[PDB]
C-alpha cells in the first residue's frame, strides 16, 4: 500500500479481511499485512488494532506496526511471525509427540490467561490463532485474532457479562465448547475448553466429530454438537494420559462467571511432562525436520 | 527445495529464486532451483565460491542442500531488495547522497572479492541487495555465476591477456574492453560500477534503448556508442569524481592493481564537500 509497502503472497484470511505477506521498503523489514475494505458495512479493523495495542507488551502478543487506512482499504501491519500450530502439524505429517503437546499446551493456557486478565475472551482457539515466532522468538507461542473477542467483564469493577442464550456459533465449530452449540453465551471457560479440544487433537490427528457431511452450515454445526455432547471425556481421551481428560473435566465444570484455576490446570501438564521425564529444552517435532 | 524442512513460497527470480521458510530453524530465508539434469551445471560451483568469501561484509551466508528429488538446492539468507528494484521504488531516481553512499559500499564490495582473487564479471544494480533489518544500511553482492579466478592465491600470479573473449554479463554496464574482446580483470568490474553510479545519477545511460537487427548488432552498438562518448560528455552536470573514476578505471593495465582508497576518497570527500551527513538516510527509507 502507498509506495512503502510492497504487497506479496496472500497467506489466507483472518476474522474480516485478506492477509498477506509483505515488505517495508522503508523500514527495510519483511512483516505481514491485513486489508479490510474502507467501505464494509462493519468495519472492525481499527477496533482490533486497539485490542492489539491494549494487549502489547503480553508475552506472546504481536505487535502492531501501523494502522491507517490506504487508497481503498483499512490496513494494520503486524511484525512478521511464524507458521502457525495447524501449519506446523501439517508439516509434522499431523501427529505431534505427547512433548511437543505438553510444551504447547503450557504456553497456549498462559496466553489465554493473560487475554482473559485484560478483560476480554477470545472467542476462536484454534490452532490457526496460535503462531509460533521466528528467529530468537522461535520458542515462543503468539496468539493472533481478535475479530471475535468480547468483554467478558468491566475493566473498572469486574462485574461479568449476563448469562444469555439462543447466541448464534462464531468461532470454528470443530474446537467450539459444548455451551457454545447449546447457543449459551461465550466466558473464560469456553475459551479453555475449546483448547483442551486442541490439545486432543494434536493427540490423535483428528476429533471424532469431524468430517461429518451436511448440506448447510446449520446442519453441519448441529452435527458436530450432537457427537460432541455424545462423546464422554473418558471415551474421547481414551489412551491418553488422564492429565487431558483432566483438563476438560474442569473446564466444563465451570460456572459461567467462574474465574479458571489457570495454575492447576498448567500443573498438570508440568507434573505429566516432569514424569515422562522430558528435557526443558524447547526442542519441538519440526525443529527435527530434515 | 523441500525434503521436509524447507517450504517453498513465491518465486522471485541458472536456475528460480524462491522465497521460502526454514521450518526446522525458524527463519524465513531464499532458496534457489537449479534442474539436477541441466546441460550446465552451475549452482554447487557458485556455493563454493559462497563459502571461499564468507565472513566478508556484505557476502551473504549459504546452505549447499544438493539433489532434492529433480533439483540442486542452495538456501541463502533472506536479504532485501536489489539496487534496481529500489530505483524503480524511488521512480528510477537517486539523489547524489543515496549515490555517494553506496558507491562506498560497492567499490568495497568488489575489493573484497578481489583480494579473495576472483573478479565478478555482473556488475550490475540486480546483483546489489539491502540487507533487513539491522542490516538495512548494508550493501551485499549476490551472483558468482560469471565470477573467475584472475590471480593465483599463493603467488598473485595474475591470469594472461587474452582476445576473441565472448560478452558475458550485461551488455548495459559492460567496459569497452570486454566488448572489444578483451579478457576481463580487476579494472572491468571497476569500470562497470562507474557505468552504474552514472546509470543511478542519469536514469538511464545513453547507450540504453538502441535498436537493432539482432542482439549481436544491438551488443555492437552499445559498444560503438559508450566508446563515442567521452566520459566527459557522459558525466556532464554531475559532479567531476564520476569522469575521474571512470578515467581512473579505463587508464589501468590488464594486470594494474587498483587504487581502491584513491577512488574511495574521491566520493567520500564530496559527500563532506556536499555537507551530507552520515545519517544513512537513504532516499527509499522517506518512501511513505
Ligand atoms: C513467514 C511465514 C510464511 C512462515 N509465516 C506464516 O506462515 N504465517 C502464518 C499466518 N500468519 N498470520 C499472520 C497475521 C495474523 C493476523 C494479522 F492481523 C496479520 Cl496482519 C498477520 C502472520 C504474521 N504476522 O506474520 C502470519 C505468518
Ligand atoms: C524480501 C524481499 C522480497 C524484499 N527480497 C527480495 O526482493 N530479494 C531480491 C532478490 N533476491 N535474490 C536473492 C538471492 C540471490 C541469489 C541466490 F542464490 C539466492 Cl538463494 C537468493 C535474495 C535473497 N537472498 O533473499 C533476494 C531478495
Amino acid at each position: 500500500v502507498g509506495n512503502r509497502y510492497r504487497l506479496g503472497r496472500k497467506i489466507g484470511s483472518g476474522s474480516f479481511g485478506d492477509i498477506y505477506l509483505g515488505t517495508d521498503i522503508a523500514a527495510g523489514e519483511e512483516v505481514a499485512i491485513k486489508l479490510e475494505c474502507v467501505k464494509t458495512k462493519h468495519p472492525q479493523l481499527h477496533i482490533e488494532s486497539k485490542i492489539y495495542k491494549m494487549m502489547q507488551g503480553g508475552v506472546g502478543i504481536p505487535t502492531i506496526r501501523w494502522c491507517g487506512a490506504e487508497g481503498d482499504y483499512n490496513v494494520m501491519v503486524m511484525e512478521l511471525l511464524g507458521p502457525s500450530l495447524e501449519d506446523l502439524f501439517n508439516f509434522c505429517s499431523r501427529k505431534f509427540s505427547l512433548k511437543t503437546v505438553l510444551l504447547l499446551a503450557d504456553q497456549m493456557i498462559s496466553r489465554i490467561e493473560y487475554i482473559h486478565s485484560k478483560n476480554f475472551i477470545h472467542r476462536d482457539v484454534k490452532p490457526d490463532n496460535f503462531l509460533m515466532g521466528l528467529g530468537k522468538k522461535g520458542n515462543l507461542v503468539y496468539i493472533i485474532d481478535f475479530g471475535l473477542a468480547k468483554k467478558y467483564r468491566d475493566a473498572r469493577t469486574h462485574q461479568h457479562i449476563p448469562y444469555r442464550e439462543n447466541k448464534n456459533l462464531t468461532g470454528t465449530a470443530r474446537y467450539a465448547s459444548i455451551n457454545t452449540h447449546l447457543g449459551i453465551e461465550q466466558s473464560r471457560r469456553d475459551d479453555l475448553e475449546s483448547l483442551g479440544y486442541v490439545l486432543m487433537y494434536f493427540n490423535l490427528g483428528s476429533l471424532p466429530w469431524q468430517g461429518l457431511k451436511a448440506a448447510t452450515k446449520r446442519q453441519k454445526y448441529e452435527r458436530i454438537s450432537e457427537k460432541k455432547m455424545s462423546t464422554p471425556i473418558e471415551v474421547l481421551c481414551k489412551g491418553y494420559p488422564s492429565e487431558f481428560a483432566t483438563y476438560l473435566n474442569f473446564c466444563r465444570s465451570l460456572r459461567f462467571d467462574d474465574k479458571p484455576d489457570y495454575s492447576y490446570l498448567r500443573q498438570l501438564f508440568r507434573n505429566l511432562f516432569h514424569r515422562q521425564g522430558f528435557s526443558y529444552d524447547y526442542v519441538f517435532d519440526w525443529n527435527m525436520l530434515k
